[PDB]
């Protein structure tokens, strides 16, 4: 693994989103991923429909706005045969009945791999792979008005996550105080850009290891 990786700067990830007032992070997070994987796929980076996953994921057993999981709806595209564009099916931040149509597909998936829970592993793969989803304990107000640096919460739990987002990358400041770069999906002004540098190699600190997934294309 390089010393450093930041997939934002050969062009794998798109701009930040915004969830809104919906429980629809896992949505952010696995579109997050996939449009990684296309783009090493096909060099082609299109932004995918969160939309379409909250109105058509419920038999993989996502809730929509009422939470779900990032393997979820990496199997609801496998399941589904496609997941259309953002453009086609845009964001609404309500829960709303299936539009999906195949027309539109611009996305597919075969499956999904779930990194061993180590910090180790999650690096190997983000050196590997592309954009990782992540699970995070993100449930302290430290992180809810993070604003730069290096997030580091000694409270946070490596076992009681609570919200899923994009590891992009890692690299290491000099102020070796080493971060995971992260994609939130609570729009552009939180945080640094939209993103957030975890703490890296403290411990699985927030338990950014502890749910690491991607999917297979
Ligand atoms: C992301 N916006 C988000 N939202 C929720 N919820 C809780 C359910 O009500 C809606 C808001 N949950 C999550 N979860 C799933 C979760 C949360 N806490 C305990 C167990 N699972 C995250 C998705 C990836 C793993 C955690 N995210």
């Amino acid at each position: 693994a390089p010393r450093s990786v930041d997939w934002r700067e050969k062009g794998y990830v798109t701009p930040v989103k915004n969830q809104g007032q919906c429980g629809s992070c896992w949505a952010f997070s696995a579109t997050g991923a996939l449009e990684g994987q296309m783009f090493r796929k096909t060099g082609r980076l299109i932004s995918l429909s969160e939309q379409n996953l909250v109105d058509c994921s419920g038999p993989q057993g996502n809730e929509g706005c009422n939470g779900g999981l990032m393997d979820y709806a990496f199997q609801y595209v496998q399941d589904n045969g496609g997941l259309d564009s953002e453009e086609s099916y845009p964001y609404e931040a309500t829960e709303e009945s299936c539009k999906y149509n195949p027309k539109y597909s611009v996305a597919n998936d075969t499956g999904f791999v779930d990194i061993p829970k180590q910090e180790k592993a999650l690096m190997k793969a983000v050196a590997t792979v592309g954009p990782i989803s992540v699970a995070i304990d993100a449930g302290h107000e430290s992180f809810l008005f993070y604003k730069e640096g290096i997030y580091f919460e000694p409270d946070c739990s490596s076992e009681d996550m609570d919200h899923g987002v994009l590891v992009v990358g890692y690299g290491f400041e000099s102020t070796n105080n080493k971060y995971w770069l992260v994609k939130n999906s609570w729009g552009e002004e939180w945080g640094m850009g939209g993103y957030v540098k975890m703490a890296k190699d403290r411990r699985n600190h927030c338990g950014i290891a502890s749910a690491a997934s991607y999917p297979t294309v």
